């Protein structure tokens, strides 16, 4: 029954007003397997490469079952919201006519599996404490490094890509790292500089394959933190959680004296001026570029959406 109107809903997978939460709800939590297994199929993915489905179940299965599902804001519902956003991006009229099937297979994997095992706290957090993940990639882009390394022993292990030569399967997480790599919200400066310098100059060739990589990076970027693109009903969601998230590490770092991070007090930082100062500094900048690059109906109503959102918080003000 409920697993009936899941079907329905997916009809409507490329609406902006998709609404993940009653899809995750409707599916039992098989947000994730059902929507990505879904887009691989409506994308042709499935007979373009050649692909088991009963592997790709599996391998989708692991990659969903590894989020960790008590996080309030890093589970896999927020990589199923994320993936949904990538897969309306790559509908857009200057990707949709120059993508592969190759670009668009490694842009939605590389989606599902962004915040793979993430531990619900930040990078400063793993390395005042030690943790052996800050050791193991050098206090670099931690997080990021450690759900690229995830997704590909998830991806060596489903067998998924078996078929395909070896060089493919290497060149397949190389160009996946990277994707997730630039979902490092702390290089958003060398990322939006390069696609602002290269928007100015106007020479992107959208049928070489670095430059259609950096836009992929980009459209991934946007879809991380899109949040406050949706809807307020949903962007209102979104909010709360990601919050409440901060605010547990917060409470971790004042209970064991390790020093509250930015945006992690729940006692001196309201969730307003978290939201307002986020869609201001981080959101509209990287959203106004991809709009320059994009200059569709899609991204003026996620323009449009911020402005309105950004207002609803100052208001409550
Ligand atoms: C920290 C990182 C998750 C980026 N980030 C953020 O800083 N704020 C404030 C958000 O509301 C938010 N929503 C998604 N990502 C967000
Ligand atoms: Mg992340
Ligand atoms: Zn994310």
């Amino acid at each position: 029954d409920y697993n009936g109107q899941a079907k329905c809903m997916l009809e409507k997978v490329g609406n902006w007003n998709f609404d993940i939460f009653l899809f995750d709800r409707l599916t039992n939590g098989n947000s994730l397997v059902s929507l990505t297994f879904h887009l691989f199929s409506l994308h042709g993915l499935i007979e373009y490469f050649h692909l088991d489905m009963m592997k790709l179940r599996r391998f989708l299965v692991m990659i969903q079952e590894d989020y960790h599902s008590q996080n309030p804001y890093h589970n896999a519902v927020h990589a199923a919201d994320v993936t949904q956003a990538m897969h309306c991006y790559l509908k857009e009229p200057k990707l949709a006519n120059s993508v592969t099937p190759w670009d668009i297979l490694l842009s939605l994997i590389a989606a599902a599996t962004h915040d793979l095992d993430h531990p619900g706290v930040n990078q400063p957090f793993l390395i005042k404490t030690n943790h052996y993940l800050a050791t193991l990639y050098k206090n670099t882009s931690v997080l990021e490094n450690h759900h690229w390394r995830s997704a590909v022993g998830l991806l060596r292990e489903s067998g998924l890509f078996s078929h395909l030569p070896l060089e493919s399967r290497q060149q397949m997480e190389t160009q996946i790292g990277a994707l997730i790599l630039a979902t490092d919200i702390s290089r958003q400066n060398e990322y939006l500089s390069l696609f602002r310098s290269h928007l100015d100059r106007g020479d992107l060739c959208l049928e070489d394959t670095r430059h259609r990589h950096l836009v992929l990076q980009m459209a991934l970027k946007c879809a991380d933190i899109c949040n406050p693109c949706r809807t307020w009903e949903l962007s209102k969601q979104w909010s709360e959680k990601v919050t409440e998230e901060f605010f547990h590490q917060g409470d971790i770092e004042k209970k064991y004296h390790l020093g509250v991070s930015p945006l992690c007090d729940r006692h001196t930082e309201s969730i307003a001026n978290i939201q307002i100062g986020f869609m201001t500094y981080l959101v509209e900048p990287l959203f106004t570029e991809w709009a320059r690059f994009s200059n569709t109906r899609l991204s003026q109503t996620m323009l449009g959406h911020v402005g309105l959102n950004k207002a609803s918080w100052k208001g409550l003000q």
